[PDB]
Protein backbone atom coordinates (compact mmCIF):
# COMPACT_ATOMS: atom_id res chain seq x y z
CA UNK A 1 0.00 0.00 0.00
CA UNK A 2 2.07 2.90 1.35
CA UNK A 3 5.25 0.93 0.55
CA UNK A 4 4.91 0.53 -3.24
CA UNK A 5 5.47 4.21 -4.08
CA UNK A 6 8.24 5.85 -6.11
CA UNK A 7 9.53 8.63 -3.86
CA UNK A 8 11.50 11.69 -4.96
CA UNK A 9 12.66 12.75 -1.50
CA UNK A 10 13.24 16.48 -1.07
CA UNK A 11 16.21 17.67 1.02
CA UNK A 12 14.94 19.47 4.13
CA UNK A 13 11.39 18.35 3.41
CA UNK A 14 8.63 20.63 4.69
CA UNK A 15 5.73 18.99 2.80
CA UNK A 16 5.07 15.67 1.09
CA UNK A 17 2.50 15.05 -1.65
CA UNK A 18 1.12 11.83 -3.14
CA UNK A 19 0.58 11.93 -6.91
CA UNK A 20 -1.51 9.49 -8.92
CA UNK A 21 0.10 9.66 -12.35
CA UNK A 22 -0.24 8.35 -15.90
CA UNK A 23 2.78 8.25 -18.21
CA UNK A 24 0.58 9.07 -21.22
CA UNK A 25 -0.87 12.23 -19.64
CA UNK A 26 0.77 15.39 -20.94
CA UNK A 27 0.48 17.13 -17.57
CA UNK A 28 1.99 14.20 -15.68
CA UNK A 29 4.99 14.60 -17.98
CA UNK A 30 4.99 18.33 -17.19
CA UNK A 31 4.78 17.47 -13.48
CA UNK A 32 7.67 14.99 -13.66
CA UNK A 33 9.80 17.55 -15.52
CA UNK A 34 9.39 19.80 -12.45
CA UNK A 35 10.42 17.33 -9.72
CA UNK A 36 13.64 19.27 -9.13
CA UNK A 37 11.59 22.46 -8.70
CA UNK A 38 9.34 20.69 -6.19
CA UNK A 39 12.28 19.33 -4.18
CA UNK A 40 14.05 22.71 -4.20
CA UNK A 41 11.03 24.21 -2.41
CA UNK A 42 11.02 21.35 0.10
CA UNK A 43 8.24 19.29 -1.49
CA UNK A 44 8.60 15.50 -1.54
CA UNK A 45 6.75 13.81 -4.42
CA UNK A 46 5.57 10.20 -4.11
CA UNK A 47 4.20 8.56 -7.24
CA UNK A 48 1.30 6.11 -7.51
CA UNK A 49 0.37 4.52 -10.82
CA UNK A 50 -3.04 5.20 -12.35
CA UNK A 51 -3.32 4.22 -16.03
CA UNK A 52 -6.48 5.87 -17.34
CA UNK A 53 -6.78 2.97 -19.80
CA UNK A 54 -7.35 0.63 -16.87
CA UNK A 55 -5.30 -1.72 -14.69
CA UNK A 56 -4.83 -4.31 -17.48
CA UNK A 57 -4.31 -2.32 -20.69
CA UNK A 58 -1.07 -1.56 -22.51
CA UNK A 59 -0.37 1.57 -20.44
CA UNK A 60 -0.55 -0.51 -17.26
CA UNK A 61 2.06 -2.89 -18.69
CA UNK A 62 4.39 0.02 -19.48
CA UNK A 63 4.00 1.43 -15.96
CA UNK A 64 4.51 -2.10 -14.65
CA UNK A 65 7.82 -2.21 -16.51
CA UNK A 66 8.76 1.08 -14.83
CA UNK A 67 8.09 -0.26 -11.33
CA UNK A 68 9.98 -3.44 -12.32
CA UNK A 69 13.07 -1.73 -13.73
CA UNK A 70 16.40 -1.80 -11.89
CA UNK A 71 16.13 2.02 -11.75
CA UNK A 72 12.43 2.98 -11.70
CA UNK A 73 13.29 6.68 -11.34
CA UNK A 74 15.21 6.67 -14.62
CA UNK A 75 12.54 4.46 -16.22
CA UNK A 76 9.84 6.99 -15.31
CA UNK A 77 11.81 9.83 -16.88
CA UNK A 78 12.61 7.90 -20.07
CA UNK A 79 8.93 6.99 -20.46
CA UNK A 80 7.44 10.42 -19.71
CA UNK A 81 9.90 13.02 -20.99
CA UNK A 82 11.42 10.86 -23.76
CA UNK A 83 8.49 8.58 -24.76
CA UNK A 84 10.86 5.60 -24.73
CA UNK A 85 9.58 2.05 -24.43
CA UNK A 86 10.42 0.54 -21.04
CA UNK A 87 11.28 -3.16 -20.68
CA UNK A 88 10.93 -4.85 -17.30
CA UNK A 89 14.21 -5.97 -15.73
CA UNK A 90 12.50 -8.05 -13.01
CA UNK A 91 9.49 -10.37 -13.10
CA UNK A 92 6.75 -8.08 -14.40
CA UNK A 93 4.13 -10.28 -12.72
CA UNK A 94 5.17 -8.71 -9.41
CA UNK A 95 4.57 -5.17 -10.67
CA UNK A 96 1.42 -5.88 -12.69
CA UNK A 97 -0.19 -6.70 -9.34
CA UNK A 98 1.11 -3.43 -7.86
CA UNK A 99 -0.25 -1.40 -10.79
CA UNK A 100 -3.67 -3.03 -10.36
CA UNK A 101 -3.57 -2.30 -6.62
CA UNK A 102 -2.62 1.33 -7.32
CA UNK A 103 -5.56 1.71 -9.72
CA UNK A 104 -7.92 0.16 -7.15
CA UNK A 105 -6.69 2.66 -4.58
CA UNK A 106 -7.24 5.61 -6.92
CA UNK A 107 -10.70 4.29 -7.73
CA UNK A 108 -11.38 3.88 -4.00
CA UNK A 109 -10.31 7.49 -3.38
CA UNK A 110 -12.47 8.62 -6.30
CA UNK A 111 -9.96 10.48 -8.46
CA UNK A 112 -11.29 11.67 -11.82
CA UNK A 113 -8.19 12.48 -13.85
CA UNK A 114 -4.41 12.70 -13.70
CA UNK A 115 -2.28 14.00 -12.09
CA UNK A 116 -4.16 13.51 -8.80
CA UNK A 117 -2.15 15.34 -6.12
CA UNK A 118 -3.02 14.58 -2.49
CA UNK A 119 -1.80 16.96 0.21
CA UNK A 120 -0.59 15.88 3.68
CA UNK A 121 -3.91 16.88 5.29
CA UNK A 122 -5.80 14.70 2.78
CA UNK A 123 -7.08 17.45 0.49
CA UNK A 124 -6.59 17.12 -3.25
CA UNK A 125 -5.33 19.38 -6.04
CA UNK A 126 -7.23 18.70 -9.25
CA UNK A 127 -4.25 18.57 -11.58
CA UNK A 128 -0.77 19.92 -12.15
CA UNK A 129 0.49 23.08 -10.45
CA UNK A 130 4.02 24.51 -10.72
CA UNK A 131 6.26 24.35 -7.67
CA UNK A 132 5.65 27.98 -6.53
CA UNK A 133 1.85 27.75 -6.78
CA UNK A 134 1.82 24.28 -5.21
CA UNK A 135 3.89 25.59 -2.30
CA UNK A 136 1.36 28.40 -1.85
CA UNK A 137 -1.45 25.83 -1.85
CA UNK A 138 0.34 23.77 0.82
CA UNK A 139 1.05 26.76 3.07
CA UNK A 140 -2.62 27.79 2.87
CA UNK A 141 -3.82 24.29 3.87
CA UNK A 142 -1.05 22.76 5.99
CL1 LIG B 1 12.17 4.86 -4.65
CL1 LIG C 1 -8.11 -1.99 -18.88
CL1 LIG D 1 -1.54 -8.40 -1.16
Amino acid sequence: AQDSMIEFKAPNEKYAITVFTDITCGYCVRLHSQIKEYNDLGITVRYLAYPRQGPQGQVADQMAAIWCSNDPKAAMHDAKVNRKTITADKDIAQCQKTIAQHYMLGHELGISGTPAIFLPNGEMVGGYLPAPQLLQRLQATQ
